[PDB]
């Protein structure tokens, strides 16, 4: 155990006690691979594994074939999709049960229980990309997953169409998505713009690229070569390995925040070490080190001990481009609670899905 000080998730802390090893152990699984002779043709590149846009041969429906070059992984990645796509009754569609959800009872742990919380069931079920087929190439027997096709466009072009509004309600598209896969005890460790489909004319939102997603276990320490850089929250970069669910809320409030003050990526680094000097040139030195006394953290062997750097306050990233978006009290203090070094601290999914800056997106649920 690298760990000195332990943590467990402050909310769905027992999921993969709940659930047996049929459910979470994907090592002791056989892959049924299906030899692609006459059911799925390959049109054209839609990303990149290699993706492509395809067609199921039956049904004329359009699929994405994801090529794959990492054994283990890929029946990880498979276990994974199919868990969350099987489920009869998922829990988020259930009645809340609040003591089911609040599950870690450190005293220390309970005062970040927000005052706000959605309550409600959710659909975030439908907003998990579905895996159709296993499949390999009958005749280079390349292993391929085919998926769902979602009409996106890269964020690059569509998120600067979208109006306040329409970015909180997808980012709360996103937050039900997150909710639903952490009831479900996974952590999907790469939430970042690249793997968010969204389809606008139908106000379709799905949450992709279930490859580096785990299955959170009490006390696991975790590999902390997941994410992608500049989405990587401070336990990673640090390398605290026990960490939890709260890593998607840190991605997730990175990705909010480069929306919200139009400046992607938000936090830059041009390296691994560099990307942890630009978080604290944000969020400062002082709650830095108060982190890594909590946790009793000695940074990683590449590190010099980090420099002093007086937190920068968030107000500052506003500008004439960006305030029709930044301009309000809601949004900072949704990214302020997000965006934390301690990822105790940070909102939950249902606790974000409650804030008043999504009030708009809940007056408008029931019908
Ligand atoms: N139009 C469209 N593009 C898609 C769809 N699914 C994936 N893509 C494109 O293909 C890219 C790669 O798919 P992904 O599953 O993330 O593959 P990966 O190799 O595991 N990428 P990563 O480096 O993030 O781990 C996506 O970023 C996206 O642009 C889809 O349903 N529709
Ligand atoms: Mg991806």
């Amino acid at each position: 155990m690298k760990c000195r000080v332990w943590s467990e998730a402050r909310v769905y802390t027992n999921i993969n006690k709940q659930r047996t090893e049929e459910y979470w152990d994907y090592e002791n699984t056989v892959i049924d691979w299906s030899t692609n002779t006459k059911d799925y043709e390959i049109e054209n590149k839609v990303g990149r594994s290699e993706v492509f846009q395809g067609v199921k041969l039956d049904s004329k429906v359009k699929i994405v074939i994801k090529m794959l070059k990492k054994k283990k992984k890929i029946k990880r990645e498979i276990k994974i999709l199919t868990d969350l796509s099987n489920e009869k009754v998922p829990p988020t569609t259930l009645p809340f049960q609040k003591d089911q959800y609040y599950t870690n009872q450190k005293e220390d742990v309970l005062k970040f229980i927000r005052p706000y919380i959605f309550d409600q069931p959710h659909n975030g079920h439908a907003n998990i990309i579905h895996l159709f087929d296993i499949i390999k190439d009958p005749i280079s027997k390349t292993p391929a997953l085919v998926f769902e096709y979602v009409d996106n466009v890269d964020f690059r072009i569509l998120y600067p169409k979208l109006t306040d509004l329409e970015i909180r309600f997808y980012m709360f598209e996103l937050l039900k998505a997150l909710d639903y896969c952490h009831s479900m005890g996974i952590m999907h460790r790469d939430v970042k713009p690249h793997n968010v489909m969204i389809d606008h004319k139908n106000k379709k939102l799905r949450l992709i690229d279930w490859g580096l997603a785990e299955f959170y276990h009490v006390n696991m320490e975790y590999n902390v070569r997941v994410a992608s850089r500049f989405f990587k929250g401070p336990e990673l970069l640090v390398d605290y390995r026990m960490y939890d669910y709260s890593l998607d809320l840190w991605s997730f409030g990175t990705m909010l925040a480069s929306m919200i003050f139009k400046r992607e990526p938000f936090f830059h680094g041009t390296s691994n070490t560099d990307q942890l000097v630009k978080i604290v040139k944000v969020l400062g030195t002082s709650d830095f080190e108060k982190y890594l006394l909590k946790y009793e953290i000695t940074l990683p062997r590449e590190f010099y001990d980090m420099d002093q750097y007086i937190r920068k306050p968030w107000h500052r990233f506003i500008n004439d481009g960006n305030k029709h978006l930044s301009g309000n009290d809601e949004i900072i203090d949704l990214i302020d609670n997000l965006l934390r070094y301690d990822h105790q601290e940070r909102l939950t999914a249902k606790e974000a899905m409650g804030h008043p800056w999504f009030a708009p997106i809940r007056e408008q649920i029931e019908k």
